[PDB]
């Protein structure tokens, strides 16, 4: 039960969602219970170390930025150990597989110059940029699979399920909130098998 309906905040300590504040206006899918209620990957991080990302790409980041500070719902792969990311690590999100594969075929034509994201970035400027030696190439040289993309990018933030859409044993990165939280039932079904 702890498991569920849970945020990790910026201090690393464990509190309940709440309505989104203004600065993730644009993650509308959370827009009544968020975990962002600032460290946001919504402008703090470099989309463009290797020229312009195409829109289509960027998109996609957006949601997993959204996902990543404001969902409630990835209790289950949180280890609270790790208090070396910006707000939680996760490990192993069940990503939905037409999630992990849209988001590999909209990246197409844009560029990076690493597989982890997580780390080795040069940070002097105030921002990140490619470090000395890490070729800008295009983004299916780094991630030349689906798997390699949602798995490698946040260092197995994300490990990409079998499971698709509507399962429920899947987690989605974007949904209408209309119809409710997906995740939700995602959520509690892993609380149960673990
Ligand atoms: C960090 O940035 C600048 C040049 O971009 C330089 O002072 C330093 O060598 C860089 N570090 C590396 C190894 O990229
Ligand atoms: C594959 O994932 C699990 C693990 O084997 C399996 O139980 C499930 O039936 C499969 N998912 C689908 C529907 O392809
Ligand atoms: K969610």
């Amino acid at each position: 039960t702890e498991l569920l309906n849970v945020c990790m905040n910026a201090k690393h300590h464990k509190e309940k969602p709440g309505p989104e504040d203004k600065l993730h206006e644009q993650c509308r899918p959370w827009r009544k219970n968020a975990c962002c209620s600032d460290v946001s990957y919504l402008y703090r991080f470099n989309w463009n170390h290797c020229g312009e990302m195409a829109p289509a790409c960027k998109r996609h980041f957006i949601q997993d930025t959204c996902l990543y500070e404001c969902s409630p719902n990835l209790g289950p792969w949180i280890q609270q150990v790790d208090q070396s990311w910006r707000k939680e690590r996760v490990l192993n999100v069940p990503l939905c597989k037409e999630d992990c594969e849209q988001w590999w075929e909209d990246c197409r034509t844009s560029y990076t110059c690493k597989s982890n994201w997580h780390k080795g970035w040069n940070w002097t400027s105030g921002f990140n940029k490619c470090a000395v030696g890490a070729a800008c190439q295009p983004f299916h040289f780094y991630f030349p699979t689906p798997t390699v993309l949602c798995n490698e990018i946040w260092t197995h933030s994300y490990k990409v399920s079998n499971y698709s859409r509507g399962s429920g044993r899947c987690i989605q990165m974007w949904f209408d909130p209309a119809q409710g939280n997906p995740n939700e039932e995602v959520a509690r079904f892993y609380a149960a098998a673990m």
